[PDB]
Protein backbone atom coordinates (compact mmCIF):
# COMPACT_ATOMS: atom_id res chain seq x y z
CA UNK A 1 0.00 0.00 0.00
CA UNK A 2 1.37 3.97 -0.83
CA UNK A 3 0.37 7.07 -0.04
CA UNK A 4 0.31 8.32 -3.19
CA UNK A 5 0.96 12.05 -4.30
CA UNK A 6 -0.51 13.04 -8.22
CA UNK A 7 -0.12 16.47 -9.69
CA UNK A 8 -2.56 17.03 -12.47
CA UNK A 9 -1.10 18.20 -15.58
CA UNK A 10 -3.47 20.20 -18.00
CA UNK A 11 -7.00 19.00 -19.14
CA UNK A 12 -7.21 16.16 -21.78
CA UNK A 13 -8.88 17.36 -25.32
CA UNK A 14 -12.00 17.99 -25.56
CA UNK A 15 -11.60 19.04 -21.94
CA UNK A 16 -10.97 22.24 -21.29
CA UNK A 17 -10.78 24.75 -17.78
CA UNK A 18 -13.27 26.64 -18.66
CA UNK A 19 -15.90 23.62 -19.77
CA UNK A 20 -17.64 20.38 -18.03
CA UNK A 21 -15.16 17.48 -17.58
CA UNK A 22 -16.98 15.01 -20.50
CA UNK A 23 -16.29 11.47 -19.52
CA UNK A 24 -17.04 8.09 -22.08
CA UNK A 25 -20.30 7.09 -20.65
CA UNK A 26 -21.27 4.13 -22.17
CA UNK A 27 -19.85 -0.05 -22.56
CA UNK A 28 -19.70 0.70 -26.48
CA UNK A 29 -17.89 2.99 -28.77
CA UNK A 30 -18.48 4.42 -32.02
CA UNK A 31 -18.11 1.93 -35.41
CA UNK A 32 -14.36 1.10 -35.68
CA UNK A 33 -13.71 2.21 -32.35
CA UNK A 34 -13.23 0.62 -28.97
CA UNK A 35 -13.51 1.52 -25.62
CA UNK A 36 -10.50 1.63 -23.52
CA UNK A 37 -10.83 -1.77 -20.96
CA UNK A 38 -8.91 -1.99 -17.58
CA UNK A 39 -8.72 -5.82 -17.20
CA UNK A 40 -7.54 -8.49 -14.94
CA UNK A 41 -9.11 -11.03 -17.66
CA UNK A 42 -11.56 -12.12 -20.30
CA UNK A 43 -14.05 -11.95 -17.36
CA UNK A 44 -12.93 -8.89 -14.93
CA UNK A 45 -12.70 -5.48 -16.49
CA UNK A 46 -14.02 -2.70 -15.90
CA UNK A 47 -14.66 0.12 -18.54
CA UNK A 48 -13.04 3.87 -18.68
CA UNK A 49 -15.50 6.51 -18.24
CA UNK A 50 -13.10 9.40 -16.55
CA UNK A 51 -9.65 9.79 -18.43
CA UNK A 52 -6.98 12.88 -16.96
CA UNK A 53 -3.52 13.84 -17.44
CA UNK A 54 -1.13 13.04 -14.65
CA UNK A 55 2.04 15.60 -14.72
CA UNK A 56 3.82 13.47 -11.99
CA UNK A 57 3.54 11.18 -9.50
CA UNK A 58 5.37 11.52 -5.66
CA UNK A 59 4.99 7.69 -4.10
CA UNK A 60 5.21 7.34 0.29
CA UNK A 61 4.62 4.60 2.65
CA UNK A 62 1.87 4.58 4.11
CA UNK A 63 2.73 6.72 6.72
CA UNK A 64 4.06 9.33 4.44
CA UNK A 65 7.44 8.21 4.45
CA UNK A 66 8.96 8.18 0.66
CA UNK A 67 9.30 6.02 -1.37
CA UNK A 68 10.41 4.71 -4.71
CA UNK A 69 7.81 3.61 -7.70
CA UNK A 70 6.93 0.31 -7.63
CA UNK A 71 6.69 -1.67 -10.81
CA UNK A 72 3.64 -2.27 -12.67
CA UNK A 73 1.12 -4.53 -11.31
CA UNK A 74 1.11 -7.62 -13.01
CA UNK A 75 -2.07 -9.28 -14.42
CA UNK A 76 -3.71 -6.25 -14.97
CA UNK A 77 -3.89 -4.63 -18.19
CA UNK A 78 -5.53 -1.12 -19.98
CA UNK A 79 -6.57 -2.68 -23.28
CA UNK A 80 -7.99 -1.19 -26.69
CA UNK A 81 -9.87 -3.59 -28.33
CA UNK A 82 -7.25 -6.65 -27.89
CA UNK A 83 -4.19 -4.95 -27.35
CA UNK A 84 -2.41 -3.25 -24.34
CA UNK A 85 -1.62 0.16 -23.89
CA UNK A 86 -0.96 0.39 -20.72
CA UNK A 87 0.44 -0.52 -16.98
CA UNK A 88 -1.37 -0.15 -14.04
CA UNK A 89 0.65 1.11 -10.85
CA UNK A 90 -1.95 1.47 -8.43
CA UNK A 91 -5.60 0.75 -8.02
CA UNK A 92 -8.19 1.75 -5.28
CA UNK A 93 -11.74 1.42 -5.09
CA UNK A 94 -14.54 3.72 -2.96
CA UNK A 95 -17.53 2.36 -2.58
CA UNK A 96 -20.28 4.39 -1.20
CA UNK A 97 -23.78 2.65 0.50
CA UNK A 98 -26.15 5.04 -1.04
CA UNK A 99 -28.97 3.12 -0.05
CA UNK A 100 -28.27 -0.88 1.40
CA UNK A 101 -29.36 -2.11 -1.72
CA UNK A 102 -27.59 0.63 -3.71
CA UNK A 103 -24.01 0.71 -3.91
CA UNK A 104 -21.77 3.38 -5.78
CA UNK A 105 -18.49 1.73 -6.81
CA UNK A 106 -15.95 4.02 -7.91
CA UNK A 107 -12.55 2.89 -9.21
CA UNK A 108 -9.20 4.37 -10.08
CA UNK A 109 -5.96 3.50 -11.56
CA UNK A 110 -2.67 5.52 -12.13
CA UNK A 111 -1.58 4.39 -15.23
CA UNK A 112 1.37 4.81 -17.36
CA UNK A 113 1.03 4.20 -21.33
CA UNK A 114 2.98 2.42 -23.24
CA UNK A 115 2.03 2.57 -26.43
CA UNK A 116 0.32 6.15 -27.44
CA UNK A 117 -3.11 5.86 -29.07
CA UNK A 118 -6.60 7.60 -30.01
CA UNK A 119 -10.45 6.54 -29.64
CA UNK A 120 -14.06 7.95 -30.52
CA UNK A 121 -15.58 7.70 -27.53
CA UNK A 122 -19.51 8.35 -26.79
CA UNK A 123 -18.36 10.93 -24.39
CA UNK A 124 -21.31 12.88 -21.56
CA UNK A 125 -20.81 14.86 -18.41
CA UNK A 126 -22.28 15.24 -15.01
CA UNK A 127 -25.07 17.72 -14.44
CA UNK A 128 -27.75 18.76 -11.86
CA UNK A 129 -30.94 20.78 -12.87
CA UNK A 130 -31.78 23.97 -10.18
CA UNK A 131 -34.76 22.90 -8.17
CA UNK A 132 -37.06 25.22 -6.07
CA UNK A 133 -36.92 24.96 -2.62
CA UNK A 134 -35.29 22.71 -0.41
CA UNK A 135 -36.01 19.57 -2.70
CA UNK A 136 -33.34 17.40 -3.48
CA UNK A 137 -31.59 17.52 -6.88
CA UNK A 138 -29.66 14.78 -8.18
CA UNK A 139 -26.51 14.49 -9.30
CA UNK A 140 -26.91 13.35 -12.77
CA UNK A 141 -25.25 11.70 -16.32
CA UNK A 142 -26.57 13.35 -19.13
CA UNK A 143 -27.93 11.26 -21.33
CA UNK A 144 -27.11 12.34 -24.71
CA UNK A 145 -23.38 11.27 -25.76
CA UNK A 146 -20.92 13.75 -28.03
CA UNK A 147 -18.49 11.61 -30.05
CA UNK A 148 -14.80 12.38 -29.51
CA UNK A 149 -11.45 11.63 -29.74
CA UNK A 150 -9.13 10.86 -26.68
CA UNK A 151 -5.72 11.08 -26.68
CA UNK A 152 -3.01 9.20 -24.71
CA UNK A 153 0.82 9.70 -25.02
CA UNK A 154 3.34 7.69 -25.10
CA UNK A 155 4.62 7.48 -21.34
CA UNK A 156 2.54 9.95 -19.86
CA UNK A 157 0.93 9.09 -16.83
CA UNK A 158 -3.04 8.99 -16.45
CA UNK A 159 -5.75 8.47 -14.20
CA UNK A 160 -8.97 6.29 -15.10
CA UNK A 161 -11.34 6.20 -13.39
CA UNK A 162 -14.92 3.39 -13.95
CA UNK A 163 -17.93 4.11 -11.37
CA UNK A 164 -20.56 1.24 -10.68
CA UNK A 165 -24.26 1.80 -9.26
CA UNK A 166 -24.71 -2.19 -7.88
CA UNK A 167 -27.90 -2.77 -7.25
CA UNK A 168 -28.56 -5.58 -4.04
CA UNK A 169 -26.35 -7.80 -2.86
CA UNK A 170 -22.20 -6.78 -2.76
CA UNK A 171 -19.17 -9.07 -3.49
CA UNK A 172 -16.92 -9.04 -0.53
CA UNK A 173 -13.73 -7.17 -1.78
CA UNK A 174 -12.80 -5.42 -5.19
CA UNK A 175 -15.96 -5.02 -7.41
CA UNK A 176 -15.99 -5.98 -10.58
CA UNK A 177 -19.45 -5.10 -11.77
CA UNK A 178 -18.74 -3.19 -14.96
CA UNK A 179 -21.83 -0.89 -15.45
CA UNK A 180 -22.14 2.23 -17.95
CA UNK A 181 -22.74 5.38 -16.19
CA UNK A 182 -26.67 5.77 -15.86
CA UNK A 183 -28.77 8.82 -16.71
CA UNK A 184 -31.92 8.80 -14.45
CA UNK A 185 -29.96 7.82 -11.28
CA UNK A 186 -28.81 9.82 -8.34
CA UNK A 187 -25.20 10.00 -8.19
CA UNK A 188 -23.30 10.56 -4.79
CA UNK A 189 -19.74 12.34 -4.48
CA UNK A 190 -16.89 10.07 -3.60
CA UNK A 191 -12.81 10.65 -3.66
CA UNK A 192 -12.97 9.18 -6.92
CA UNK A 193 -15.18 11.41 -8.60
CA UNK A 194 -13.81 15.43 -7.62
CA UNK A 195 -11.85 15.51 -10.13
CA UNK A 196 -14.55 15.04 -12.40
CA UNK A 197 -16.89 18.27 -12.61
CA UNK A 198 -14.64 20.47 -13.90
CA UNK A 199 -10.92 20.11 -14.88
CA UNK A 200 -8.88 20.88 -11.86
CA UNK A 201 -6.20 23.40 -12.55
CA UNK A 202 -2.96 22.13 -14.02
CA UNK A 203 -0.51 21.53 -10.92
CA UNK A 204 -3.35 20.99 -8.05
CA UNK A 205 -1.85 18.31 -5.95
CA UNK A 206 -4.09 15.54 -4.48
CA UNK A 207 -3.23 12.44 -2.43
CA UNK A 208 -4.60 9.09 -2.33
CA UNK A 209 -4.05 5.55 -0.58
CA UNK A 210 -3.67 3.43 -3.48
CA UNK A 211 -3.12 -0.76 -3.79
CA UNK A 212 -0.25 -2.08 -5.91
CA UNK A 213 -2.23 -5.49 -5.87
CA UNK A 214 -6.22 -6.34 -6.23
CA UNK B 1 3.73 25.47 6.29
CA UNK B 2 2.54 22.49 6.56
CA UNK B 3 0.91 19.40 4.82
CA UNK B 4 -2.47 19.22 6.39
CA UNK B 5 -4.49 15.54 5.91
CA UNK B 6 -8.58 16.69 7.14
CA UNK B 7 -10.80 13.60 7.61
CA UNK B 8 -14.12 14.46 7.50
CA UNK B 9 -16.71 13.88 9.46
CA UNK B 10 -20.50 13.65 8.51
CA UNK B 11 -22.36 16.72 7.32
CA UNK B 12 -23.74 19.45 8.65
CA UNK B 13 -27.65 19.83 8.76
CA UNK B 14 -29.32 20.49 6.40
CA UNK B 15 -26.58 18.53 4.30
CA UNK B 16 -26.71 14.91 4.03
CA UNK B 17 -25.19 12.27 2.02
CA UNK B 18 -27.44 11.71 -0.93
CA UNK B 19 -28.02 15.67 -0.96
CA UNK B 20 -26.81 19.06 -2.77
CA UNK B 21 -24.39 20.35 -0.65
CA UNK B 22 -25.92 24.01 1.08
CA UNK B 23 -23.43 27.01 1.43
CA UNK B 24 -24.39 30.22 2.55
CA UNK B 25 -24.83 32.00 -0.36
CA UNK B 26 -24.99 36.31 0.42
CA UNK B 27 -23.06 38.62 2.24
CA UNK B 28 -26.22 39.50 4.65
CA UNK B 29 -28.40 36.99 6.85
CA UNK B 30 -32.03 36.78 7.79
CA UNK B 31 -33.54 39.39 10.16
CA UNK B 32 -32.18 39.14 14.07
CA UNK B 33 -29.22 36.79 12.34
CA UNK B 34 -25.49 36.88 11.18
CA UNK B 35 -23.34 35.59 8.60
CA UNK B 36 -20.34 34.00 10.02
CA UNK B 37 -16.73 36.05 9.07
CA UNK B 38 -13.17 35.49 9.15
CA UNK B 39 -11.54 37.96 10.19
CA UNK B 40 -8.35 39.86 10.02
CA UNK B 41 -9.88 42.97 11.20
CA UNK B 42 -12.47 45.33 10.34
CA UNK B 43 -11.67 46.48 7.22
CA UNK B 44 -10.30 42.72 6.13
CA UNK B 45 -12.55 39.46 6.17
CA UNK B 46 -14.43 37.01 4.10
CA UNK B 47 -18.15 35.59 4.51
CA UNK B 48 -18.23 32.03 4.90
CA UNK B 49 -19.94 30.07 2.31
CA UNK B 50 -18.89 26.18 2.96
CA UNK B 51 -19.27 24.90 6.00
CA UNK B 52 -17.70 21.61 6.71
CA UNK B 53 -17.35 19.55 9.76
CA UNK B 54 -14.09 17.48 9.99
CA UNK B 55 -13.27 14.34 12.23
CA UNK B 56 -9.54 15.17 12.52
CA UNK B 57 -6.77 16.74 11.50
CA UNK B 58 -3.17 15.44 10.99
CA UNK B 59 -0.44 17.85 10.66
CA UNK B 60 3.09 17.32 8.68
CA UNK B 61 5.96 19.21 7.21
CA UNK B 62 6.03 20.08 3.59
CA UNK B 63 7.91 16.83 2.89
CA UNK B 64 5.52 14.90 4.93
CA UNK B 65 7.36 14.45 8.01
CA UNK B 66 5.14 13.77 11.05
CA UNK B 67 4.34 17.04 13.49
CA UNK B 68 2.74 18.47 16.42
CA UNK B 69 0.03 20.90 15.82
CA UNK B 70 0.54 24.53 15.45
CA UNK B 71 -1.10 27.35 17.74
CA UNK B 72 -3.73 29.12 16.39
CA UNK B 73 -2.53 31.92 13.91
CA UNK B 74 -2.66 35.31 15.84
CA UNK B 75 -5.12 37.88 14.52
CA UNK B 76 -7.23 35.81 12.49
CA UNK B 77 -11.16 35.49 13.90
CA UNK B 78 -13.89 33.35 13.17
CA UNK B 79 -16.72 36.26 13.91
CA UNK B 80 -20.19 36.14 14.45
CA UNK B 81 -21.40 40.00 14.99
CA UNK B 82 -18.77 41.14 16.95
CA UNK B 83 -17.89 37.87 19.06
CA UNK B 84 -14.99 35.37 18.15
CA UNK B 85 -16.70 31.70 18.33
CA UNK B 86 -13.61 30.13 16.91
CA UNK B 87 -9.86 29.79 16.34
CA UNK B 88 -8.17 29.84 12.70
CA UNK B 89 -5.35 27.05 12.23
CA UNK B 90 -4.56 26.92 8.74
CA UNK B 91 -5.25 28.67 5.62
CA UNK B 92 -5.10 28.60 1.84
CA UNK B 93 -5.99 30.22 -1.12
CA UNK B 94 -6.31 28.51 -4.64
CA UNK B 95 -6.43 32.07 -7.14
CA UNK B 96 -7.06 30.45 -10.83
CA UNK B 97 -7.51 32.78 -13.77
CA UNK B 98 -10.76 32.09 -15.62
CA UNK B 99 -9.42 34.86 -17.84
CA UNK B 100 -6.87 37.36 -17.65
CA UNK B 101 -9.65 40.15 -15.93
CA UNK B 102 -11.72 37.57 -14.27
CA UNK B 103 -10.22 35.23 -11.55
CA UNK B 104 -11.81 33.06 -9.12
CA UNK B 105 -10.55 32.90 -5.42
CA UNK B 106 -10.94 30.13 -2.93
CA UNK B 107 -10.39 30.67 0.63
CA UNK B 108 -10.01 27.51 3.01
CA UNK B 109 -9.90 28.07 6.94
CA UNK B 110 -9.29 25.45 9.01
CA UNK B 111 -10.70 26.50 12.19
CA UNK B 112 -11.37 25.15 16.18
CA UNK B 113 -14.53 26.27 17.46
CA UNK B 114 -14.44 27.47 21.32
CA UNK B 115 -18.01 28.49 21.65
CA UNK B 116 -20.56 27.06 20.24
CA UNK B 117 -23.08 28.87 18.34
CA UNK B 118 -25.50 28.76 15.65
CA UNK B 119 -27.17 31.01 12.63
CA UNK B 120 -29.66 30.79 10.28
CA UNK B 121 -28.33 32.02 6.71
CA UNK B 122 -29.53 31.71 3.47
CA UNK B 123 -28.46 29.00 1.69
CA UNK B 124 -28.19 27.66 -2.20
CA UNK B 125 -25.73 25.21 -3.97
CA UNK B 126 -23.95 25.09 -7.00
CA UNK B 127 -25.76 23.57 -10.08
CA UNK B 128 -25.44 22.59 -13.85
CA UNK B 129 -28.02 22.60 -16.50
CA UNK B 130 -27.76 19.92 -19.28
CA UNK B 131 -27.63 21.42 -22.98
CA UNK B 132 -27.72 19.86 -26.16
CA UNK B 133 -23.87 18.99 -28.51
CA UNK B 134 -20.92 20.31 -27.32
CA UNK B 135 -22.24 23.23 -25.82
CA UNK B 136 -20.42 24.68 -22.78
CA UNK B 137 -22.91 24.50 -20.04
CA UNK B 138 -21.73 26.38 -16.77
CA UNK B 139 -21.26 25.59 -13.13
CA UNK B 140 -23.50 27.83 -11.54
CA UNK B 141 -24.99 28.56 -8.45
CA UNK B 142 -28.84 28.99 -7.96
CA UNK B 143 -30.24 32.14 -7.51
CA UNK B 144 -33.29 31.08 -4.82
CA UNK B 145 -31.96 31.00 -0.91
CA UNK B 146 -33.28 28.40 1.16
CA UNK B 147 -33.09 30.13 4.81
CA UNK B 148 -31.69 27.00 7.42
CA UNK B 149 -29.74 27.01 10.48
CA UNK B 150 -25.94 25.54 10.91
CA UNK B 151 -24.99 24.60 13.98
CA UNK B 152 -21.20 24.49 15.29
CA UNK B 153 -20.12 22.73 18.02
CA UNK B 154 -17.54 23.48 20.70
CA UNK B 155 -14.15 21.30 19.91
CA UNK B 156 -15.06 20.51 16.14
CA UNK B 157 -12.95 21.17 13.62
CA UNK B 158 -14.33 22.88 10.94
CA UNK B 159 -13.37 23.65 7.43
CA UNK B 160 -15.01 27.21 6.21
CA UNK B 161 -14.28 28.52 2.28
CA UNK B 162 -15.03 31.30 0.17
CA UNK B 163 -15.11 31.88 -2.91
CA UNK B 164 -14.95 35.52 -4.95
CA UNK B 165 -14.70 36.29 -8.06
CA UNK B 166 -12.49 39.71 -8.87
CA UNK B 167 -13.07 41.39 -11.89
CA UNK B 168 -9.40 43.00 -13.30
CA UNK B 169 -6.62 44.13 -11.44
CA UNK B 170 -5.72 41.74 -8.98
CA UNK B 171 -4.15 42.62 -5.17
CA UNK B 172 -0.44 40.42 -5.59
CA UNK B 173 -0.48 38.00 -2.11
CA UNK B 174 -3.70 37.25 0.10
CA UNK B 175 -6.55 38.79 -1.70
CA UNK B 176 -9.48 40.14 0.73
CA UNK B 177 -12.16 40.60 -1.97
CA UNK B 178 -15.41 39.52 -0.01
CA UNK B 179 -17.66 38.93 -2.92
CA UNK B 180 -21.23 36.61 -2.39
CA UNK B 181 -21.54 33.96 -4.77
CA UNK B 182 -22.89 34.72 -7.62
CA UNK B 183 -25.98 33.60 -10.31
CA UNK B 184 -25.70 33.99 -13.87
CA UNK B 185 -21.51 33.72 -13.77
CA UNK B 186 -19.78 30.56 -14.49
CA UNK B 187 -17.62 28.75 -11.85
CA UNK B 188 -14.32 26.86 -12.55
CA UNK B 189 -13.41 23.77 -10.22
CA UNK B 190 -10.27 24.31 -7.67
CA UNK B 191 -9.01 21.94 -5.37
CA UNK B 192 -10.90 24.36 -2.50
CA UNK B 193 -14.35 23.28 -4.09
CA UNK B 194 -13.90 19.38 -4.42
CA UNK B 195 -15.92 19.17 -1.32
CA UNK B 196 -18.83 21.22 -1.91
CA UNK B 197 -20.65 19.54 -4.66
CA UNK B 198 -22.55 17.18 -2.26
CA UNK B 199 -21.11 15.58 0.79
CA UNK B 200 -17.89 13.36 0.55
CA UNK B 201 -18.70 10.06 2.51
CA UNK B 202 -17.74 10.86 6.23
CA UNK B 203 -13.73 8.99 6.85
CA UNK B 204 -12.82 10.74 3.48
CA UNK B 205 -9.25 11.95 3.85
CA UNK B 206 -8.21 15.06 1.44
CA UNK B 207 -4.58 16.50 1.71
CA UNK B 208 -3.83 20.39 1.70
CA UNK B 209 -0.89 22.20 1.28
CA UNK B 210 -1.82 25.16 4.02
CA UNK B 211 -0.42 28.22 5.86
CA UNK B 212 0.12 29.44 9.49
CA UNK B 213 0.04 33.06 8.55
CA UNK B 214 -1.27 35.38 5.81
Amino acid sequence: EYKVVLTFGSPMSPNANNKQTWVNKPLDAPSGHYNVKIAKDVDHYLTMQGFTSIASVDWYTIDFQPSEAPAPIKGLQVLVNISKKADVYAVKQFVTAQTNNKHQVTSLFLVKVTTGFQVNNYLSYFYRASATGDATTNLLVRGDTYTAGISFTQGGWYLLTNTSIVDGAMPPGWVWNNVELKTNTAYHMDKGLVHLIMPLPESTQMCYEMLTSI
